[PDB]
Formats: structure tokens, C-alpha cells, sequence
């Protein structure tokens, strides 16, 4: 009492020790005076020091006795002044009725970044961070939620709210150059406020136009006008803005009253992010920085808790991407290999994009692949990739807009590029931006509240799904978007919108057998292949050896096509099934299925091709028309070196039908996955469902051309119009128990791929063993929902299992 200030800070004293400023140069203060007296204006918290405080005027809060009266007492008092738990120290407990007040019939929705939390921070350190732990433990969590490319700020907020592709919603990177406008997007300018820059329809808007109000405490595109329209509480971005104010101002919105009150809120945060890039990764400052953060959301927590609100919001906790450690000797420098040259602008970083300086006059015009053919293959083990956009694999979806310059780079983990030293930051600094399939760009992603279960540990998913899931948690009507609604069903207690696999709009088409003469198609066929001598009689099939045949080759239903305006008919061959397009003279899909027991044959089958009389024959269709043809070769979709009957080559895949225009240099690719890696797959998984097919997308916008689009696209060789693939796809489904073989699964395992159709393999660099198409097929690999999208295919849609559990594996991407 005698030794200490409580009760008398800044009262003058003859009792020893003193309590006024002029202490502290005296040295002689009460042992309690900066705690009792100066904290309490600096920080939001309570302690043993503060408990039954004399009120002070200038302080943040109370811990006064007074203070639950007067209604500002410190988030924390409940819990050192009155000893109550504090959120984090309640057991976990079931929220299966919302607990609400009145204008929360429908729950809150709160939308928490943590800036560059990657999400490996919590596998590591979980340890330290009790209150995000709580989250995972209570709530809904993935180890790893998929960041969109590139993986930096702007792009990944803009993309969660919109549930868009950056190349669709605009917001490509902090820093963009647009040619139709003449503009360069700047955070630093006054064109951040310019709405032309910002496409889609973000949540708030969504929620607005459905009579639901939003409250955002800084989020890209919130400060500015987007279809005529604000939240309805915003802030001017200002980092300097404390944590702890920004979480305090959350907690007044949601107790202002239900006409004004919002349903939407967002929070962000700039750490760990800030720490990460000043000190990298792994490190005493990011750690302080996680302990931080999770403090805040504690202090949220314990502030929904007074407000007897933590029963009734739901909380989205996520970040935008991760980090990694940068290394000065980890930079290319390209000045390398083009010298000091003046004409070009190179956005730095792992992310590196090329442009004209000379813009908007130059920027079509340019040579892009003159620098693409000067960069590529320069060194052994080169660690950056010079890429045309649409060169890029499908599953960055980084291409469609203007704004993505023509010319862009891959880089390795860890690598980052820009033209010259002069012209980067720090190059030892942390770094984010690179392929949004590295470990260390995975984000944070916990959802906890009424909505989401409790306890459950989800497969990694993409972010551009997260915007249909807060749609359901508001019961709004989702914008169009890139997410598959339905497809996160599995983290919802009670799922709104039941997924429907789409209808088919026009029936299939047959391709009846018609007496015709033995053509001549210029072929110098092997001798040992048995050709096809009574066709009428070998392709007249019992109702009985079909329904045997479609139980082998489509075990999950035929894919069926949902373009507008195109007449596909169904083929049926011993080994495989194909759907045939007659206005592109080729199939859009082949099926069929190698066993664990199967025979691959080394014997020659080049040019011999044998007459399908279910088609009109056509100059395309014969050997004639590719013997000696430099600009474009053949290629079979369904492999004739797989034979189940015999040992030597399996004649019917020689078909017309089973042809598609290939480039020689693909075929390298083609006829290594066929002869080598499909065995490999079929031993290793017991059994392999294939279904591959091309896929046209000249507009390079990972959705597949109209038929009427695709009629301007024809080349003409040897006078003849024939339809180049700009790819083709495969994908594989075997079980994920490998006991049963894949006409009897349980649960499939799928493996996509979109391989790009190029005229040369410079993308691999072939020099020193064709162990580089495996390389190029894992950087290439696509979800099904990708193939779909640019195929205009619907595959598995007669599995017995839900939709939405369809759904979910369709969206799958794998790692290794
Ligand atoms: C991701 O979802 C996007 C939103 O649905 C979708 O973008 C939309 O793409 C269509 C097709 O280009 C555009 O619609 C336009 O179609 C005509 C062509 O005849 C255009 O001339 C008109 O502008 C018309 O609006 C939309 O503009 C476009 N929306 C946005 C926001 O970009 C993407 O296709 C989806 N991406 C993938 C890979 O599936
Ligand atoms: C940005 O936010 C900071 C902190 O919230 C504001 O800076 C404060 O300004 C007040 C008076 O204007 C000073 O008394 C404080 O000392 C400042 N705090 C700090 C820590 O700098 C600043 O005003 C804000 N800028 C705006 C409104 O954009
Ligand atoms: N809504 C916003 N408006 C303007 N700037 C923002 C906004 N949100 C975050 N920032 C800032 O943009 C910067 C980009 O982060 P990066 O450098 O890790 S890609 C961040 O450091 C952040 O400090
Ligand atoms: C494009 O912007 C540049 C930069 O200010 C300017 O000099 C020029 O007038 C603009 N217009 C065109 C189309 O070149
Ligand atoms: C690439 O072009 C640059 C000029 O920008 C030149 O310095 C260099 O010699 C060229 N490299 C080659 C031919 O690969
Ligand atoms: C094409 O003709 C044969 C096809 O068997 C091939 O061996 C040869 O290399 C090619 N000839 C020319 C002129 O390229
Ligand atoms: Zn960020």
C-alpha cells in the first residue's frame, strides 16, 4: 500500500516512494509506477498491476471496478480481474444451432487475413501459437489452401472475394501496365482508386445487390467504387493503423444496430508478411510476428466471447500465400545474356514478365520470341524457363488478360529474376510470387463458427473456392466464378446448393457401318499386323459384348458434351470406345483400360492406317496425306501397342477414327507415355482407366473454342483444311486401394494432363535418356475440372457417389 502507486499516480507524496514523472531522473519511483501509471496509455491489456485501477483519463481501456458500468473495460478483464476463462482456455464445444440476436437469422460471415502467413508457419510452430491451434482443433482446417499465380498480395485477396482467376478479375500484380488504357497500376498512385482496373463482383457487392450490408477493415478493392458501389463501412488503406484498433473497430460494427449492422466483414493484417520479406522465414522476428497475430485473433475471439457472439459468426482465418527464403546467389540477372539493352521493361521477382519500354506503339508488334529463342537452354540445369503466356501450363489460368505481358518466366523454388542488379530490392530479403503449387507458397486456411464442422482436417483446396462457400454461409446466389460450387460442401454442417452434374443438350448421334469399296490409303503396312478383312462382320456386336465391352472401357460412364451447336457419335472397338466428331474429322475422346498383366508391343506400325466404313473416308484420313509431310504428322489416341488378346499389335486401334493431326516433335512425348510410363502406371496402381482426347484453345482462355471459332482455325496442308491441337489431354483414374482394379473402386485416384502441342521441344531442352517428359507431364498436370472446362467434357457422371464428392475429386490437383 505504503510501497506502491495504486491509487495515487501523479499525486505528490512525502512517503518514500513516488508516483509524478519527476521520479524516474530521481530513480526513486514505487517499484509498480510504469505499470500502475504510464503502460496503461500504450497498451489494450489488463494485468495484476491494473485490477481495481483509480480510473485514468488518459488510458486506452479500464480495469477500473467501474468499467463493466461504463461499458470500456480491456478485452482480457474478465479473465486476470475476474478469473473467468478466456476463449482459447474453453474446451472445444459443438456449434450446432447459431446462438444470434435479432438481424442474424442469417450468421455473420468475418473474412481474417494474416498477410503471407504460409501455411507450413503452423505444421512448425503450432506449438506456439495456442489460439490458431484452438481454431484447427475446434474447427475446420487444411494443411495446405492452394494460392492463385502469381502468389502475391493484390492478385490473392481480389481472387478470394471474387472467386475469379487473377487474368479474369484484372488485379494481376501491385504493379501492371494496361495497353487499351495507356495506365500503369501503381499502389503508390492515384489509379489503385480507378474502378476500370478492378473486373468481377466482389462479395460485398454480391451481398449488397441481396440487401445484405458489409463492414471492411482494409482489403484490396474495398476503397474503391466497384459497379457504382462501396461497402457499407470501409477504411482508406492505412498501415499504420494498430492491430489491436482495427480488431476493437470489428467488435463495435458488429453491436451497432440490426438496420445498419453488417453481414459481411473483413480484417486484415500485414504481418507475418512484413517480418517474413525484412528477416526471411525462419526467423526470432517471424516468430514474434505468428505470436503476434495470434494474439489478435485471441484478443477477437475474447471480444466475440463479451459479446456472446462467438456461437453466432462464422470465421474464415487465411492468408494470400506463403514465403520463402531469397539468396543473392538464387538471382538471374538477364543483362547476362542481352546486354545493358534500353527497349525493355522486366517486371523482377519469380513472377518475371517482358515488355516493350516503347508502349502502347510496340507492345503486339514486339519480338517476344526473338528474346524466348535467345533466353531458352543457354546453361545445363538452367533455373528460370522464358515462356509465351499461352505456353505456360493451363492450371496457372495466367494468360487471358492484356495486362499479362506476351513474354513471361518460370522460376525455380527459391529463384527470382529481373533484367540487372540495379533494378530488384534486396536480393537476401524473403520473396513470395512463384508457382502456386510450391510447399512454401501453400496458404492458411480455418473456418470455424455454426456453418463448419468441427474437428476435420479437409484435402488441400484452391482459394477461388472460398467465394461460393461465403456465398452459402450468407445464402447468397454466387456471381459466375472459377470456384465448382458444391465442391466444398464437404466443410458446411449444412450445405445450401446441391450440385447437379450438367445435361448433355443434344443426344448422341450414330455412325451406322455403309458398304463401301477398299480404298488404297498409301500405306507400306508391317507385315506381321493381321489386317481387318470382313469389317461388316468384326464391328457387328452382340447387345451381350457390347455392355461387356462399355463395362471395361467406360466404368464411370461415358464423358458426354455439353457444347452448344456439335454432332459427336459413338465408336465401339474391342480394347476401347470413342466419341467422334464429323465436322472436325477427328475424336474429341477415346477410352479404355490397361490391366496390371498387359502386353505393350516394340514392333513398328508407322505409316498403316486400316478404313473405318462407319465415316466417310477423307483425303486426312490417309497415310498418302502424312507420307513425307513436314508440317504436321499423325498420332492414335487409343494405343495400337496394347494388345490383350495377342502379343503382337492390336489391329482395330489402326482405325481411321483413331487418328489425330501431331506434330513429329510431340510424338517423342506421345510415344514415350504410351510405350514406357503407361506400363509403369498400370504395375504400380493395378489397372488404369485412360481417357485422352485433343483439346483446341486458340483464344488461350483454358476454355475450349466454339465449333464456328474453330472453322476460321484450320490450316491448309497439302490443299487439304485440317484442325491442329494447340494441346491434348489425358487423364488416368485408377482406386485408391490398389487391392481392387478399376472397374471395381471404392474411391478413385486421378492423375490430369493438359501437354501443350508444340512444333519443337525447346521447353524441355533436349541435350544429354527421356526422362524429361516425365518433368514436362508433372509441370503440366491439370485438375479434371481444368480438362472439362477446355474440352467441353463432363467425365465420372455414373459414379454411385454424390456430386459434390464428384466434384471435389474433379477440382483435385496432385503433388509429389
Ligand atoms: C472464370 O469465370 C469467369 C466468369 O464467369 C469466366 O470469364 C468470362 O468469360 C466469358 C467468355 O469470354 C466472358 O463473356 C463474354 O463472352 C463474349 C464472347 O462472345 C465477350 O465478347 C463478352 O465480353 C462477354 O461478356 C466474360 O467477360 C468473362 N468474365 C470475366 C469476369 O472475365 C472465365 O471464362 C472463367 N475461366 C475459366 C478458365 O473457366
Ligand atoms: C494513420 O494511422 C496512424 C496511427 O493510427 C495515425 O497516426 C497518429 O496521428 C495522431 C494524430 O493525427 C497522432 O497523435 C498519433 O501519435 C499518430 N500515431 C502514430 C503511431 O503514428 C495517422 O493519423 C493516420 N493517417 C491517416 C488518417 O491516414
Ligand atoms: N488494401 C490495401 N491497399 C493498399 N495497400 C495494401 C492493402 N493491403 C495491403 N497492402 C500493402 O501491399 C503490400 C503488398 O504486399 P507484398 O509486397 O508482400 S506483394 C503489403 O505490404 C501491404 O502493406
Ligand atoms: C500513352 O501514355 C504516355 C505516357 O504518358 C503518353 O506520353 C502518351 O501520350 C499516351 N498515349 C498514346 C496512345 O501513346
Ligand atoms: C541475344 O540478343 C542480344 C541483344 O539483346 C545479344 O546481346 C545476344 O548476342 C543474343 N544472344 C544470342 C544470340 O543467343
Ligand atoms: C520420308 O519417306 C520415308 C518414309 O518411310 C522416310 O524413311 C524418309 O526419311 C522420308 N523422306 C524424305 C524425303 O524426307
Ligand atoms: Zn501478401
Amino acid at each position: 500500500e505504503v510501497k506502491s502507486c495504486k491509487g495515487r499516480c501523479f499525486e505528490r507524496t512525502f512517503g518514500n516512494c513516488r508516483c509524478d514523472a519527476a521520479c524516474v531522473e530521481l530513480g526513486n519511483c514505487c517499484l509498480d509506477y510504469q505499470e500502475t501509471c504510464i503502460e496503461p496509455e500504450h497498451i489494450w491489456t489488463c494485468n495484476k498491476f491494473r485490477c481495481g485501477e483509480k480510473r485514468l483519463t488518459r488510458s486506452l481501456c479500464a480495469c477500473s471496478d467501474d468499467c463493466k458500468d461504463k461499458g470500456d473495460c480491456c478485452i482480457n478483464y474478465s479473465s486476470v480481474c475476474q478469473g473467468e476463462k478466456s476463449w482459447v482456455e474453453e474446451p472445444c464445444e459443438s456449434i450446432n444451432e447459431p446462438q444470434c440476436p435479432a438481424g442474424f437469422e442469417t450468421p455473420p460471415t468475418l473474412l481474417f487475413s494474416l498477410d503471407g502467413f504460409r501455411a507450413e508457419y503452423l505444421h512448425t510452430w503450432g506449438g506456439l501459437l495456442p489460439v490458431i491451434s484452438k481454431l484447427k482443433k475446434c474447427g475446420t482446417y487444411t494443411k495446405n489452401m492452394r494460392p492463385v499465380y502469381p502468389t502475391k498480395t493484390f492478385p490473392n485477396h481480389y481472387s478470394i472475394v471474387t472467386g475469379l482467376y487473377p487474368e479474369s478479375h484484372g488485379i494481376i500484380d501491385n504493379k501492371m501496365y494496361d495497353p487499351k488504357m495507356n495506365a500503369s497500376f501503381s499502389l503508390k498512385s492515384k489509379e489503385k482508386f480507378n474502378p476500370e482496373w478492378y473486373k468481377g463482383e466482389p462479395i460485398w457487392v454480391t451481398a449488397k445487390y441481396q440487401g445484405l450490408k458489409s463492414g471492411t477493415f482494409f482489403w484490396p478493392g474495398s476503397d474503391v467504387e466497384i459497379n457504382g458501389i462501396f461497402p457499407d463501412i470501409y477504411k482508406m488503406y492505412n498501415g499504420s493503423v494498430p492491430f489491436e484498433e482495427r480488431i476493437l473497430a470489428v467488435l463495435q460494427w458488429l453491436q451497432l444496430p440490426k438496420d445498419e449492422r453488417p453481414h459481411f466483414y473483413t480484417l486484415y493484417l500485414e504481418e507475418p508478411d512484413s517480418s517474413g520479406h525484412s528477416y526471411g522465414p525462419v526467423s526470432s522476428e517471424v516468430i514474434k510476428a505468428l505470436q503476434r497475430v495470434d494474439g489478435m485473433v485471441g484478443m477477437l475471439m475474447d471480444g466475440l466471447k463479451e459479446l456472446n457472439l462467438h456461437r453466432c459468426l462464422n470465421l474464415i482465418l487465411i492468408s494470400d500465400h506463403g514465403m520463402e527464403q531469397g539468396s543473392c546467389k538464387k538471382y538471374i540477372y538477364l543483362n547476362k545474356y542481352l546486354g545493358d539493352v534500353k527497349n525493355i521493361k522486366v517486371i523482377y521477382g519469380p513472377a518475371a514478365r517482358l515488355r516493350p519500354s516503347d508502349v502502347p506503339d510496340k507492345y503486339y508488334s514486339f519480338n517476344y520470341e526473338g528474346i524466348a529463342r535467345n533466353l531458352s537452354c543457354r546453361e545445363p540445369n538452367q533455373h528460370f524457363k522464358p515462356y509465351l503466356k499461352h505456353f505456360l501450363p493451363k492450371r496457372l489460368h495466367f494468360a487471358k488478360s492484356d495486362r499479362i505481358e506476351p513474354l513471361t518466366f518460370y522460376l525455380d523454388p527459391q529463384w527470382q529474376l529481373a533484367l540487372n542488379p540495379s533494378e530488384r530490392k534486396y536480393c537476401g530479403s524473403g520473396f513470395h510470387g512463384s508457382d502456386n503449387v510450391f510447399s512454401n507458397m501453400q496458404a492458411l486456411f480455418v473456418g470455424y463458427g455454426p456453418g463448419f464442422k468441427h474437428g476435420i482436417e479437409a484435402d488441400t483446396f484452391e482459394n477461388i473456392e472460398v467465394y461460393n462457400l461465403m456465398c452459402d454461409l450468407l445464402n447468397l446466389t454466387p456471381a459466375p466464378n472459377n470456384g465448382t460450387h458444391g465442391s466444398l460442401n464437404h466443410l458446411l454442417k449444412n450445405p445450401v446448393y446441391t450440385p447437379k452434374h450438367p445435361k448433355e443438350v443434344h443426344p448422341l448421334v450414330q455412325c451406322p457401318f455403309t458398304r463401301n469399296p477398299r480404298d488404297n490409303l498409301g500405306c507400306s503396312c508391317n507385315p506381321s499386323i493381321l489386317p481387318i478383312e470382313d469389317f461388316q462382320t468384326q464391328f457387328n456386336l452382340t447387345v451381350a459384348e457390347e455392355k461387356i465391352i462399355k463395362h471395361e472401357t467406360l466404368p464411370y460412364g461415358r464423358p458426354r458434351v455439353l457444347q452448344k451447336e456439335n454432332t459427336i457419335c459413338l465408336l465401339s472397338q474391342h480394347q476401347f470406345m470413342s466419341g467422334y466428331s464429323q465436322d472436325i474429322l477427328m475424336p474429341l475422346w477415346t477410352s479404355y483400360t490397361v490391366d496390371r498383366n498387359d502386353s505393350f508391343s516394340t514392333e513398328d506400325f508407322s505409316n498403316c492406317l486400316y478404313q473405318d466404313f462407319r465415316i466417310p473416308l477423307s483425303p486426312v484420313h490417309k497415310c498418302s496425306f502424312y507420307k513425307n509431310n513436314t508440317k504436321v504428322s499423325y498420332g492414335f489416341l487409343s494405343p495400337p501397342q496394347l494388345n490383350k488378346n495377342s502379343s503382337g499389335i492390336y489391329s482395330e486401334a489402326l482405325l481411321t477414327t483413331n487418328i489425330v493431326p501431331m506434330y513429329q516433335s510431340f510424338q517423342v512425348i506421345w510415344r514415350y507415355f504410351h510405350d514406357t510410363l503407361l506400363r509403369k502406371y498400370a504395375e504400380e496402381r493395378n489397372g488404369v482407366n485412360v481417357v485422352s482426347g485433343p483439346v483446341f484453345d486458340f483464344d488461350y482462355d483454358g476454355r475450349c473454342d466454339s465449333l464456328e471459332n474453330l472453322r476460321q482455325k484450320r490450316r491448309v496442308i497439302r490443299n487439304q483444311e485440317i484442325l491442329i491441337p494447340t494441346h491434348f489431354f489425358i487423364v488416368l483414374t485408377s482406386c485408391k486401394d490398389t487391392s481392387q482394379t478399376p472397374l471395381h473402386c471404392e474411391n478413385l485416384d486421378t492423375l490430369a494432363f493438359i501437354l501443350p502441342h508444340r512444333t519443337d521441344n525447346s521447353e524441355s531442352c533436349v541435350h544429354g535418356d527421356s526422362s524429361w517428359v516425365e518433368e514436362l507431364l508433372m509441370l503440366h498436370r491439370a485438375r479434371i475440372t481444368d480438362v472439362e472446362h477446355i474440352t467441353g467434357l463432363s467425365f465420372y457422371q455414373q459414379r454411385k457417389e454424390p456430386v459434390s464428392d464428384i466434384l471435389k475429386l474433379k477440382t483435385h490437383l496432385p503433388t509429389f
